């Protein structure tokens, strides 16, 4: 068949009931995730191919970057709570992996200030239990599929994208094969 288990995707042996339809996991410390966001715009291109009524969820992980990696999961919870993912994703990637200007939780906070989130508003969110709950949701979802690597993407808690079974001689063709696979899986 054109799409085959083990080629463009793998099937979870333990399916996760009631999981988000399209669930992406990343880390601001992960070099491939930097490419997935800034060079390939994977999330945007998947979203532009997805059927109607299919929601996309994207979560940060703790297992890279020790203390700061856990700060970044909480900061991503702040980004989701305030709805400013599109404003902070690039400066967070570049601050961690390009310019090496993110070394502390305060440096993370500076990205949000510079992106226009008020200081009192960032701090209220950071300390809020709504943000604690969002952190817990990110952890639970990763635990549900015993996640040990990023980037990763899961469709209906059943299928996991397999990018290494795709051709990368052309970056645009790769992106569209990846997105078409997500669409194919969402339609299973
Ligand atoms: C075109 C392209 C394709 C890639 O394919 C992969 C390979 C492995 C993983 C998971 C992991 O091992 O971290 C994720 C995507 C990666 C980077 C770029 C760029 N520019």
């Amino acid at each position: 068949a054109q799409y085959e288990d083990g080629k463009q995707y793998t099937t979870l042996e333990k399916p996760v009931a009631g999981a988000p339809q399209v669930l992406e996991f990343f880390s601001f410390f992960c070099p491939h995730c930097y490419q997935f966001e800034e060079v390939l715009h994977i999330s945007d291109n998947v979203k532009k191919k997805l059927p109607e009524g299919v929601k996309m969820t994207k979560y940060h992980v703790n297992f890279m970057g020790g203390d700061l990696g856990k700060d970044l999961t909480q900061a991503w919870a702040v980004a989701m709570a305030l709805g400013v993912e599109d404003k902070v994703t690039v400066p967070l990637f570049e601050g961690v992996q390009k310019t090496q200007t993110i070394r502390s939780a305060s440096d993370i906070r500076d990205v949000f200030i510079n992106a226009g989130i008020k200081g009192e508003e960032y701090d209220a969110a950071w300390n809020s239990f709504v943000v604690k709950s969002l952190v817990a949701q990110q952890e639970k979802a990763a635990a549900d599929v015993q996640l040990r690597g990023v980037p990763a993407m899961f469709v209906n808690g059943k299928y996991q994208l397999n990018p290494q079974g795709m051709d990368t001689s052309n970056m645009d063709v790769f992106v569209q094969q990846y997105a078409d696979t997500v669409k194919y899986l969402s339609e299973k």
